[PDB]
């Protein structure tokens, strides 16, 4: 089957600052909660950290040449907040801004459209010390950061995302303790989620007030669960799982309220959203589009012992990637249609990829499983476009193998292999396959 | 995840006569349309035929010992019609009956419940010469055959199936020309389908009139298609695909009529069902259960050039078995729920398996992919039971690698490897895995 | 270095009934708590059970031929209680006795001295239903069982052990829930430990009263822990670890009391030993020797969160066997010297071995690591003998790969490989190495 | 288990001049007793010599870059005496001093603290001709050498060691004849040992008088033996073995006397220490710390035929490194605690490593066994620190594979592989593992 994509479909790859930039103390960069987290014994696999990670702070020219050869039209990357404001709240670091100018100018020189993610988890440690996202003052610090970037890069960037994966930032980091700052308190997770939504709304306002170039949105990671049985309880368990990742952040944005059933659920657990007057109006600031991060899908059932959402994932026996996630691409088709509850909004698949740990053998990386994974998901993308949904682009999660939060360098998601001992880049077989798809602008599945 | 099965769940394996019995001219056996078909250049891969195929006519004792060691409770097999009535219409061949007595007694001696499939495609050539299933006289010949078996094996067999895969017998064989007798005429396919339904109804009547032991049903192969787009036409294309395999045969049986939309469809193509007065009443004879044969699932779209049903299957990029079928077990969960339109009837998964061609290496057959396939499908079985559906048992398609109709011996579906050069049996790794599942009566998926 | 052993040193191998006998329902055998445990989802790896396990109930003649060729002088095996008394408390099953007569006569015919373990964890389910070892009536049932064996095998067996690994029977099974019956209650673990000690004392009395042949003892599994730091608390943590395995059972036997510090420890946790008047006097019945089971050694430190004994084992980086136990043979030398607190009693290393999962490749099992392990431990044995300790013999843990409780068949400890699919025995390279050591009666370590 | 190290723990690697510097006749370097020894047929394996050995005389910049990337804080190296004083006793060679200035400045430029070993066995041949260390005039020559280095490198080096492994210099070289000058006379070995102790004391005095920078000590190789039996004689045999390596040199230094029992032992063999008045007072000069070289541990027994110390090492069957040494890290914990007899002095593990001969395969050196070895020994280091002992740092024996005295290039101890045919350096897998440990400052053992 041949799947032709729209003429102006935006093809790309994506990275995040702390995962690839290698110069954590260079040019006045301050420490982030992730430096702190990775530097704590037991928080990240093997004690790995982003001190060097890919060294893209120095090797960006090479990476950009590689992505130029890929035939890609956009590059999603994130800005390291502590490089711009080493204290979070403070005096601007021109050296930090200079770095992004070098990167952005090179991208633009190469016809590659920057797709800027302002917040990709690297909150300056100084702000965390004051309570981090649990403190409304951090909202102010973020707006300052956003403004600085909007003004500095006004006509160089046309695509902006305020936050990347609000669920991970709030719940995975503050309720489950898996990601920095590693807390386990429902109330603080809810506080964090609410404050980042306020920060987001204010930043969009500034974007509009400053007359900044381009479009702006937010990029939540998307969850998709299907019930094991036809029971109302399994159905509810799946609604909770799905809704906390997306609706919890999208309903306030698009409809001016948090999902009542989840508000009630958390209330049962003694937690309440710290909503101040006009917070909801600020959060409802009109956005241009949203980024959607998708990787897997699950079959769940209600289980009172299954975590704070009492939703248990069943191991259905499906084959899994090297990080253990089952691959079932229909989930992408399903959430995209599910999200239509907010209207036929513009959606970019800002992240989609697979952990496949193949290494360099005979000078190549025969990552057939990543090609397989991508192929199945791109079919779903075409399928939704064919259904009339406004899915505008796709960004392969990871141009490069990188520091994969908590997993360390152990889990490879890149289309370009990076030997962390030499920093040597080796484009995988998926890279060359992707090059053909993005350059031809059509995909073909064959037996 | 641990999946506990019901106390009385019936575990088994299945075969078909022409695929495993090796003695096509022995003990007065007459030729079937399949001997004829396989003996024709170009009809079956490599000119393979069932002349010897496994030689189970002679090696049944060994096979039965192997299935006894498997911990299985039932064995589904089919009866070679031309061994009982070498002419189809004629004088009984006691030698043919003796063979099945040897098999059945041994099964019973070993506590293995026979699950008898009367018709598994081996129509005596003599009847085909007279028009085969296109001729109503064949219905009479079949009822005689059924009666003979019912009387001969009265208290030895408690589970009976009249026909196995009516869709393949009618459409694949008479419209698509892929299986014997290899015709390509819509009207004859429809005639065949209708006549086999009449034969089925009459045989159930005889079963009841003779007071024969056990329960009796029919075993259609089940189809499952999901639409590519949300269009009404893709939806219709999938209804046609799904309905021709099951509803076309189940609606007359359970509701007294053929699916009207398919009646109209075929009428558009100039074909009409040869329904005589009381045919529908005969077909509606109450049955005890049905067998369901499931292997794969597809995503289809309407396409006017896509065959007689104008339903095109999209290659979604999913991994496939060695015969090229994509594995997606949810399809089993879906049809089982879909079939509830006929009531919560008793259903046995009379066939489910995968073509995995692994051979003997280091004295074993490391068929991990078959274990994987089975594991995923058994989860769905448990899932439907947990939903309250009366799924009574499961039979792994193929105890032994065998003559795979049209594919020849090239496509292996067995849990026991058969080296066709020596007839040597080598239980695969899936055999030992299955032995544990059927003996423990619970399954466990692990990472 | 050459290590010459004493002229009359007793060399052997060992097994346990439920781990090797394959005929759990044969000849009237009743179910044991282990059949029950293994038949419960989640209790044993992969749902493995002892239903067939080696099939030594039928293949003992082969096994005995193999051990005769090994040059061994003794064979330690256990008696399946539910084969003798299918109800535990009840009427004798002559068929069960006959089996052991076949085994024992063959051993004796081959000049191999039987070393009989009366209790090796297979308590009849019927007794467990009544409270198992938590009920003093079980003590009576055990004495009946012991008497029966003493009278039946009077002049055929000269070495007897009442219980094998009291720590595992009591604490691992009733406090930690890892072994059958799988309970987690300190008090019941203590009850079980005390009742088995009473059963042991009474059985020794009967042995003496009946004038039965040979010597009789008990075979505790031995623990050995060394402190991480020189702190009093780490030292205490190690004393608890060491003492619960051995002193807890040996002090009542040899000195008429339980280790006070452990009595106090458990008292702090609200558990008290159910000591009735004269229980201690019964337990103090003089024994002829003890069997010692040794596998590993650890370095521990005090940790309040480290289980009921608040003793944490440090992962020192030492290489481990395939089941994950570090090899450090000095621990054997240490406990043997430590046990001298009870006098220079007769000690038999009734168990010592390693989990090394090597399989048959090129017709052999190149288990160099098991040879390595054994070699290091046999040096320690010689060392203690050279120090004047009365270490009388050594039995390699496992003649055959077997059902390894909770680990299933996944963990191989045998010197003879068993392909559980064919029951085919393949003596490992360690078997041939051991044959030379036991036949020459001296060991040689070489570079 | 996670082992956190002290904030200021000093991590490093170590080498010795003759083993790595490749330019034995370059820049006026005179010959040492080792050039002479290696140039004699039969003294060193395969006639290997240090003529080129690693060529670090020319490739130091590369090596230093590699150790900078390692994250190391100190580098232990030795000074080639015959490069400074080509005659030993004579006129200074500025070219030789210049080399070390290039090395030291580069180290300092890279934040790597030089740890200078003045004497690492390369005594100028000219002095050996006059009797070498057997002649007190050599003491004077050494003090001149020491002074020169102290004055030349005053503020560039902060850590100094006078002698490296006095036992090897005296006994292995002059009693056993294995190392240069290869003599076999107890009396001369004792003379050498005493004269080097006097040289050491005088050099420390000069260090203090000149007001040189840093701290100064001596680095004996440490021995550790445990008795086979509990006999007084085996115990004595172990005391002799242990004491000759350490106490023989440390007692005069810290307590002002030689171990009396060893004085008596040698007296029995007709040898006496040539102690002149005030020699002991000079030797007792206060030192800042000591370096400890540890590799293995043994189990010994008394044996009158077992060499001059009549101490036989038993082959306990333990796994060995590629040079044949058994690995048993507890020995490090034991000697460190044993050395507390001199007070809780500052101790640096100046050497610890393993001979693992893995080569470059697939572009890497998979030296898992060296990682294993180091991991076990670093646990012991942490353990002693946790016990309150002042263990200040650890230096992995060998940054690079090198000329391994008498073994030649056949025995590899490096963390960086050196292909002696191309001089190409290839950091081993242990290098990358060590980089993580030294950079994180904590170690983790995992299963
Ligand atoms: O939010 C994104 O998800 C994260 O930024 C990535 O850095 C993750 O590593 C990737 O999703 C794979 O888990
Ligand atoms: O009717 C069933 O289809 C047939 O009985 C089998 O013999 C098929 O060959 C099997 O389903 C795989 O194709
Ligand atoms: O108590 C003994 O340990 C048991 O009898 C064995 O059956 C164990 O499985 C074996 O020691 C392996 O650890
Ligand atoms: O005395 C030290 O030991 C030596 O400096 C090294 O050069 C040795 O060769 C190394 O220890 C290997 O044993």
């Amino acid at each position: 089957t041949i799947f032709q994509f729209p003429q102006d479909f935006m093809w790309g790859t994506a990275t995040a600052a702390y995962q690839i930039e290698g110069a954590y103390q260079e040019d006045g960069r301050g420490l982030s909660i992730w430096d702190t987290f990775a530097h704590t014994p037991g928080k990240v696999f093997n004690g790995d950290n982003g001190n060097v990670a890919c060294d893209s702070y120095h090797r960006y020219e090479e990476d950009i040449r590689l992505m130029k050869e890929l035939g890609i039209r956009t590059y999603r990357f994130s800005v390291s907040w502590p490089r711009i404001f080493p204290n979070g709240d403070g005096e601007v670091n021109q050296e930090g801004l200079d770095y992004y100018h070098r990167v952005v100018d090179l991208l633009n020189d190469n016809g590659i459209e920057p797709f800027c993610t302002l917040y990709h988890w690297d909150l300056p440690q100084a702000l965390q010390d004051a309570g981090g996202w649990g403190n409304r003052r951090t909202i102010q610090a973020f707006v300052q950061f956003a403004e600085t970037m909007f003004r500095e890069f006004h006509g160089k960037i046309q695509h902006w995302l305020t936050f990347n994966e609000p669920w991970c930032i709030a719940f995975l980091s503050n309720m489950l303790g898996v990601h920095a700052p590693g807390l386990t308190n429902l109330q603080t997770a809810i506080d964090v989620g609410h404050h980042l939504l306020v920060a987001h709304g204010l930043s969009v306002r500034r974007f509009r007030e400053l007359g900044t170039s381009g479009q702006i949105g937010i990029a939540p990671n998307v969850s998709w669960a299907v019930p094991y049985s036809t029971s109302e309880e399994d159905k509810a368990a799946c609604a909770r799982t799905i809704s906390l990742h997306s609706d919890w952040f999208l309903q306030p944005i698009y409809q001016g309220s948090y999902p009542q059933f989840l508000v009630d659920w958390f209330a049962e657990q003694g937690a309440t959203v710290p909503i101040q007057d006009g917070d909801m109006d600020i959060i409802g600031e009109p956005i241009d589009m949203i980024g959607i991060n998708y990787y897997s899908m699950s079959v769940n059932r209600f289980n009172p012992e299954a975590g704070f959402l009492q939703s248990e994932e069943i191991n259905m026996g499906l084959p899994v990637t090297d990080i253990g996630w089952p691959v079932e691409s229909r989930g992408l088709y399903e959430v995209l249609h599910y999200l239509q509850k907010y209207g036929n909004i513009d959606i970019y698949i800002t992240e989609n990829g697979a952990c496949i740990n193949d290494e360099v053998v005979n000078g190549k990386v025969q990552d057939d499983r990543r090609i397989s994974y991508m192929q199945q998901h791109l079919v779903q993308v075409h399928r939704t476009i064919h259904d009339g949904l406004h899915v505008k682009g796709y960004m392969a999660w990871s141009l490069l193998d990188n520091f994969e939060w908590a997993e360390g360098y152990n889990m490879r998601f890149g289309m370009i292999h990076v030997d962390f001992r030499t920093q040597v880049r080796t484009p995988k077989e998926s890279y060359y396959w992707y090059r053909n798809v993005v350059s031809n602008n059509w995909l073909e599945t064959r037996r």
